[PDB]
């Protein structure tokens, strides 16, 4: 079953991708989709996470699954990040945090004497039918991509 219910409109949100094209979650119907959210392009943790998923791409292909990385950085930033690291999967430029809010990854914390909001590293597995069947929040990068792959294989049966 679904572990998270997304607003219906979420599936038709135009998602800006590195490379200049757009996609939508509905467009990915028919196959598994891994959506991993990270705070910022080109940082140590997010570079490690991106490279980890990239190295496992063939394994995800074996399952027919697709991967999408997401942050609120610009398409230009994503293009530079992807080109420098050699990513072979798209990065979503969720500049207005529409997708982030849908998955509720924008968390609030009392810090610096006020309320500070930010993207919490999180990952989700979307089934071929468009259901969010597994979620990982407050993600620890080390070994994460390996865990997501294992879970995907378990779900795909």
């Amino acid at each position: 079953d679904a572990v998270l219910e997304l607003p219906a409109a979420t599936f038709d949100l135009p998602l800006s991708l590195s490379g200049g094209t757009q996609t939508t979650l509905r467009a990915h119907a028919g196959h598994w989709l891994v959506i991993y959210f990270y705070p910022k392009d080109s940082t140590p943790g997010s570079t490690t996470e991106g490279l980890d998923f990239n190295a496992l791409l063939p394994e995800f292909d074996k399952a027919g699954a697709k991967i999408l990385g997401v942050s609120r950085d610009s398409v230009k930033s994503h293009d530079n990040f992807s080109a420098k690291q050699g990513f072979a999967f798209p990065l979503v430029s969720d500049g207005d945090e529409a997708l982030c809010r849908a998955f509720d990854v924008i968390k609030e914390k009392n810090m610096y004497g006020k309320q500070v909001l930010g993207i919490e590293r999180s990952t989700f597995l979307l089934s071929p039918e468009g259901q969010v069947v597994q979620a990982w929040r407050k993600v620890k990068v080390a070994g994460h991509a390996d865990a997501v792959l294992a879970a995907l294989k378990a779900h795909a049966k």
